[PDB]
């Protein structure tokens, strides 16, 4: 009926499988051309990383379905394993209980396969079963069920070479029709009595129900899964580069092997995994009335236009663990970066001990260029705790708040530092926090903790240690307050004069323009979306903090040092465009009346300073 | 018939329209299923520009044929035209009289198309066309033709609405049998004693040959050309997604333009513009039986196969001109840049008045990202002699040399100075480059300059103005030679103590690890390609320029200061791994060997330094 909603099944578990069914779905839908269905089993790590994936595209005609494996967990608890994707290999039989009996067929998915042309051809296949063929399977590409490869094997019994599950086609209504359930499971011990455990899990389970009774399968041709390991044969199941549709990149080198044409498979591989999503994307009816009233004609339209616009987000790019302690006073970084900032990562994972996130914003090409560089060095690996959530790249602007405020909502500990990237704090600050977070016992009230800013200018600096060592640094002097060239009242109003002889922290009052770098409770409010790029963008912020009756301590005995970095983009936009400007003015009287109309007299007071200076 | 062949002929002029041809190219191509045949009616640059980037791109089943267009331009001479493309549009009326007899039939595109659907379906009207009618056609979205879009219009004869030429389908073979030359030139002969000149060029003539006899053209579907302009009713002619296979744009705006689902169409126009086309690939037997040999089990397998690669080199990016001097001494700068240092590059030109050649390393999809930063700063419109020579990305691997000799071959002046973008020249280094080369007259010796170097650790410093303040801020501890802290050999052997006091061009030997920055014909030697990455790039270049007996005189007043930077993913790789520094080593012996080998004796020295060390 050209618009039949084909429906898939894959099984997730993992980071790693979380973010290879991504690559997977870009490879279906590339394709495309009738709408899609998907029905992921995913565990909940999976589950929230792939709903809010999607739930950001926005893509048309597909739908998703999130499953959970964790009430399903046990159904195949009693199978021993030993593939290295796990117990969940198996459950991609159970699928008949799990998926609704409103449904008929269903092409079950491994994670890695790709996807060359459209799933509507093997859809199609659907149009060819007869007799009691129900499954759908292709013969296995490899030596391993003939056992010859090498001495002493004995693989599970298997109708000649075997078959490999990377791609099922099931047809629901008839096994649901048969009593599957029961002949599966009865086959499953019978074939465990004798031996140990499986050697290929649920590949192997399968290979008995395709033995015992032959005429469900259909042996569909070779070149649906080209099957490519350290003894593939598949160069008698293609001829050309048109005849291939789908390809299956089982081994544990995965990306390392090497074949006769390997380099035109990783060349198409690399095709698909470097394709810009964001073009693929071609909720949505009150996003669209949104759209409706938005008027050309205003001076900065286009920060209104981007306030609301929705952006690509993979959150937890990379391995992530983290066990919580019984304190329950943990604190974790945020920050925003793009390439121009990647190098000082390793610096900051130098400083910091505990958990941090990020907001690292990259295009596709450069995600992967990120992924290679992440699996390189050896700082970055060795450290568990670092989140990597991935806003793709989209529009002309920069989305800093939205990056932000992404990190900011994905966070596995109760109180958390605003910063940059840029900055780099002291060695052992994570203990002195957790203490200060202690002592000062935020836990009941509200308040928030302040840790000054400064600058230097020497590549070279032996990283102080102490505040001693500062304040003979100082008297000589070879770093200064932070911007204190260019925005005196930055930073002046902390009034260091006063913080040195301090040996316990000390209150301050708000001051115009007053943007510190904060440490606050996960509730402080999120940002506002109408400032986009660079300028006054934090001050909004702690005007929210400050109206809210948050008292600002600053912390004595910390601060941070600038490493210097050079001058990116958005700032000489910002110092060149005099429109952008005076549209960010026009924002300032926007946010303050809202302020004032959500809290009221006493949001008035910047006003006043407005009309004071 | 199961891929017979598809030939297109494309109209070039100016360097505005290569980008264009270049988009609709890969536009093409991304629906390809046969074979491929361009025909490029192409001018002098158009021609220069697209021989080495097809020749570069090596992409199957594909053949391009330039067709001079200066011999021809005269036949259209006679006739007046307004178009904002010029003369060239008419040359899209001659083709018979270009293309040989031994054709039938072929499409015509202009540049700014971009299909959104296979060329093969396009093809296929040509076996629904009925007896005499040869030329096809599709009708004009607006009402220019019905002469009451505004009062006083008076556009020239057509049928209707009348059509665009935006796609011509033709069916030559009967074209010529008709005597269309002299038809068509009666025709616009009699067609010019009254008005003034024709207002749409090739589009103004082509209608009134179709209405001086009605039965030859073939209405093709309305939804072939959907014209965008500021008065197309486009939405009767199109209805849906399917309802859309080729697009034009048919304003000056260009990009600019607004309707009803623009969207869609701006989505649709960076669906191809964005693709990386390097993965199109779907005086080549040579490259494969060099690969052939390549061993996988080699140390420098990888560094191998990626010195012979070939990389999409998309020369004069940007528009580019140059009134030559009788001087015959201009000098032109050369420098390899990417994206991760891009920001300085205004800083280099208002260094240099002189033209420059760069080479810049982009992806495709931030290589329009560059397009648009420099038509927005003004630094660089104000300049028109700056090439702009793009070798888009591929591989892991950074082919600096690559760069360095994409910028050598295509230079308009007999001189150069090679340098790097992360540098920095005096004021006036071009006038006293001048009269350093009609001066030492190296117009018949083969001698090199060199221009010292030194390095600077504050991002905001001042720009000295004479030797002497030089000098100055040198012994007040700011700035220093050159790579003084990690490699002292680099240009240590410059010896600044004797230059400072010097007041004449003085000459000195090679030394160990001795890499200046040379001032040199053009006839010195190409880069070595065995080296590939960061870290001696260029030494190598140096004794391969020694050995050949060039004499080295260093300048005495002139000067150039680096810049502070950050660091890139070239040097970590270069410190990653044990392996790359032994292919490095591997390629050191070899390149002494070969050089001994193609030079002799001579060569022992440098063997026997590094037999000494
Ligand atoms: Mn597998
Ligand atoms: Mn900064
Ligand atoms: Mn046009
Ligand atoms: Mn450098």
């Amino acid at each position: 009926e050209k618009c039949e909603t084909i429906h898939v099944a894959i099984v997730c578990a993992g980071y790693n499988a979380s973010r290879d069914v991504v690559t997977l779905v870009k490879s279906v839908l590339f394709h495309r051309r009738n709408p899609l269905h998907f029905h992921l089993i995913a565990d909940s790590i999976a589950e929230q990383i792939l709903a809010t994936l999607f739930q950001t595209w926005m893509v048309p005609a597909v739908r998703v379905d999130f499953y959970n494996a964790d009430e399903l967990k046990s159904e195949v608890s009693w199978i021993p394993n030993k593939h290295y994707s796990g117990i969940y290999g198996l459950m991609k039989l159970v699928l008949t209980k799990t998926l609704p009996a409103n449904l008929e067929r269903v092409i079950v998915l491994d994670t890695d396969i790709t996807f060359a042309t459209d799933i509507a051809e093997l859809w199609a296949v659907f149009h060819k079963f007869k007799g009691q063929q129900v499954l759908g399977l292709v013969e296995n590409q490899s030596d391993w069920y003939l056992g010859n490869l090498w001495k002493n094997h004995r693989p599970w019994p298997a109708l000649g070479r075997g078959y490999n599950t990377g791609v099922i086609l099931l047809l629901l209504d008839k096994l649901r029709k048969m009593k599957w359930e029961q002949m599966w499971r009865l086959t499953a011990e019978r074939e465990l009595m004798g031996m140990l455990s499986t050697s290929l899990a649920d590949q192997d389970i399968f290979n008995a129900v395709i033995k015992q009774n032959p005429f469900l399968v259909y042996q569909l041709p070779c070149f649906w899964n080209v099957q490519l390991s350290d003894h593939t044969r598949s160069e008698q199941c293609y001829r050309d580069v048109s005849d291939l549709k789908v390809i299956h990149w089982n081994s544990p080198k995965k990306l390392r092997v090497k074949n006769k044409h390997v380099e035109f498979f990783r060349n198409l591989y690399l095709t698909f995994l470097e394709y810009d999503g964001n073009l693929l994307r071609r909720n949505s009816e009150n996003l669209q009335k949104q759209l409706s009233e938005l008027d050309e004609d205003d001076l900065c339209y286009e920060f209104r236009r981007e306030r609301f616009t929705v952006h690509r987000t993979h959150l937890y790019f990379l391995h992530y663990e983290y066990e919580p302690a019984a304190d329950s006073t943990d604190v974790t970084l945020v920050a925003q970066l793009s390439m121009d900032r990647l190098q000082m990562l390793e610096a900051i994972c130098k400083h910091w001990e505990g958990p941090i996130s990020l907001a690292l914003y990259l295009s596709d090409a450069e995600a992967q260029q990120f992924l290679r560089y992440a699996q390189g060095s050896e700082v970055l690996m060795s450290r568990h705790n670092v989140g990597y959530h991935i806003v793709y790249k989209e529009g002309q602007f920069y989305p800093v708040n939205l990056l932000r405020n992404v990190a900011m909502k994905h966070i596995s500990t109760p109180y958390m530092f605003l910063s940059d990237i840029d900055f780099l704090p002291m060695y052992g600050l994570y203990e002195y926090l957790r203490k200060s977070v202690i002592q000062l016992d935020l836990a009941n009230t509200k308040k928030a903790m302040i840790v000054p800013a400064f600058e230097t200018l020497r590549y070279r600096l032996s990283f102080p240690k102490s505040k001693a060592e500062l304040l003979s640094m100082l008297d000589m002097g070879t770093l200064f307050t932070f911007r204190y060239h260019v925005w005196t009242k930055g930073h002046a109003p902390t009034n260091f004069a006063k913080w040195r002889t301090a040996t316990t922290p000390y209150r301050v009052e708000w001051e115009a323009d007053f943007e510190p770098y904060v440490v606050v409770r996960r509730d402080c409010p999120e940002y506002d979306r109408r400032f986009v790029g660079f300028g006054w963008n934090k001050v909004a912020h702690i005007m929210e903090l400050d109206v809210q009756e948050y008292e600002f301590i600053v912390l004595p005995n910390a601060y941070m040092i600038h490493m210097p970095h050079a001058p990116s983009f958005d700032i000489t936009k910002f110092r060149s465009n005099k429109q952008y400007r005076i549209c960010l003015k026009t924002l300032k009287e926007e946010f303050q009346q809202d302020m004032s109309r959500r809290y009221g007299f006493a949001a008035l007071k910047y006003l006043t300073a407005e009309n004071n200076s």
